[PDB]
């Protein structure tokens, strides 16, 4: 490790710092000596993070889906960092949206994850990019193993796939300016993103208004038996969020940041390898646990 | 080839039949004996296709981004096909949108390709899916090599990446119902999608309102020198659209349709293989031709 020098003079802007990876990142980089600009969705998330950190850290309220708030925040960063520019941008904010079988969904159900995870990431990136160029800095995009292998119906999968493609377009565009772009692909980690109970609640809301034929095909208590698989293999969710923040740290401080980081033991040894395999192999493995439908010929 | 039987009794719904792959598909499947429902964006595209085809083919006007038009069209198909259901759905409609360096763009520039290529594809699929299930039929999604390797800035890349992820979610959801889902990834083909002159026109529109610093970094006549690469290797664009329609034909008529079809000699032998490689190899190959910026240190 030849690391960069003058960490103490470099600003890092992180989206989604109320909870999860982004909260830990803000705290970690603050203690490391970066000047953190921690964007938070909520006032109480902002106040808690500020109470736990040093005077070098600033919080800002940002909803990444509000283009006016994005532009104002970018103007604030620009005046604050001046001719240093912005060394790091971590695009971390994201949401799961509704996860359910594709045939239960409307197109509207896909919009929310795409708006936060893709469009919000793009708009933040585009508004901050002049500052990153100025610093010859680093853009870090948080994708997912779900951006390389599709885990289930709903907008989250397409959102993360799209982030992988944008990431690569951005990287090649930014090579000429000496800006590095890193994509981080975590496996499953215990955060506020996904919560089996909340996922089940969304499915029950949808069930209420599903067509009779769908309900006959899947069967009453399909959702109950679904919750009993989400639970029945929740023992392989990583608790150590520092595995992901450690990737962010390398992307920000190495003289040789990677183009892709994979976080989680199963992610690197199994999931990302499988993402290269054709459907015949993937489908066999992923369908193993899926709950049998009650009446699949009721079409 | 054990092919399916009773082609003459099966309906195939194709989006975007005014020009390109979808026009050729409609004509080909009409002559093959399918009952084609050819959705066209324009009246003159519809009238031309109808004049060239048999009485077995019906045209409908459909803009896939208009959810009311989608729902009405799906109701029309439902009444027409009755208890046969819909054997085939070909999601072909798509647009390029603006292609330009990422740092020239706003978030609004990404919306159009995503709305047609991703959201329109999803909404058509979801509205037709009960009919395909009824037939135990086939969903064919037209992706791109640009859904596996990012070709340049703009919304087209993320749109196609997203289609790959949706495709796979849909496939695994639909396995229980005996519905097959095929993704087609063409290389470059001479259609109305991409046209260097039209691409250059969009860049000039953007240039007019770009910041002074961007224009200094790229340099006046960057766009002129850009057009002189688009031209300077346009000799490897496939003219034979039947390579793609041949993939669609297999997906619709084989008893063993593939999960993925690749069309174009360079696509199968080079591009899709390279899509598996890390960025260090991809970037080296793809940046070879890119036009040097005039003043990249002007940040
Ligand atoms: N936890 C996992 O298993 C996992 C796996 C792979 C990828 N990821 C990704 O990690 C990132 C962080 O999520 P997490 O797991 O820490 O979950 P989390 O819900 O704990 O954190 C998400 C953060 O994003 C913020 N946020 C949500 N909507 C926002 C909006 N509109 N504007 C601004 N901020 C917003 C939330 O306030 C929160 O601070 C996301 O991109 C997620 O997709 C998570
Ligand atoms: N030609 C290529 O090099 C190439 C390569 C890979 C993938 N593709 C894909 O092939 C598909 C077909 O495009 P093409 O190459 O034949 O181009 P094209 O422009 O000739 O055909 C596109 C078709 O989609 C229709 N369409 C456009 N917007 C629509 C909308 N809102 N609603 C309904 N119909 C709409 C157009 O009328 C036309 O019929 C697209 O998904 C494209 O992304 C093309």
């Amino acid at each position: 490790q030849l690391k960069i020098a003058d960490i103490a003079d470099k600003y890092v802007f992180i989206t989604g710092c109320d909870t999860g990876f982004g909260n830990l990142a803000a705290r970690t980089f603050d203690k490391k000596g970066f000047r953190v600009i921690a964007a938070c969705l909520t006032e109480s998330g902002s106040a808690a993070l500020k109470a736990k950190t040093s005077e070098r850290l600033h919080t800002v309220l940002l909803d990444v889906t509000d283009p006016e708030n994005v532009k104002k925040t970018a103007q604030w960063v620009k005046s604050h960092v001046g001719e240093k520019g912005l060394w790091g941008l971590i695009n971390n904010a994201g949401v799961l949206g509704v996860l359910a079988p594709t045939d239960w969904l409307t197109v509207d159900d896909y919009r929310e994850p795409i708006e936060v995870n893709l469009f919000g990431l793009i708009n933040v990136t585009l508004n901050m990019l002049p500052l990153v160029k100025k610093a010859r800095g680093r853009v870090i995009n948080v994708s997912s193993i779900g951006g390389r292998l599709a885990f289930g119906g709903g907008g989250y999968t397409p959102s993360k796939y799209a982030v992988e493609g944008f990431n690569d377009s951005l990287r090649r565009d930014m090579k000429a300016f000496g800006v590095h772009v890193s994509c981080i692909e975590p496996g499953l980690f215990k955060t506020e993103l996904a919560d089996p109970i909340k996922t089940t609640e969304k499915k029950l809301a949808i069930w209420k208004h599903l067509s009779p034929d769908i309900k006959q095909q899947y069967g009453e208590g399909y959702i109950e038996k679904s919750l009993h698989r989400l639970k029945s293999n929740t023992s392989s969710v990583n608790l150590d969020l520092s595995l992901v923040v450690g990737c962010m740290d390398h992307a920000l401080t190495s003289l040789f940041p990677k183009t892709r980081y994979i976080a989680g033991k199963d992610a690197k040894t199994f999931w990302i390898p499988l993402s290269h395999m054709p459907a015949v192999l993937q489908d066999f493995l992923l369908l193993k646990q899926k709950v049998e439908l009650a009446n699949p010929k009721a079409v």
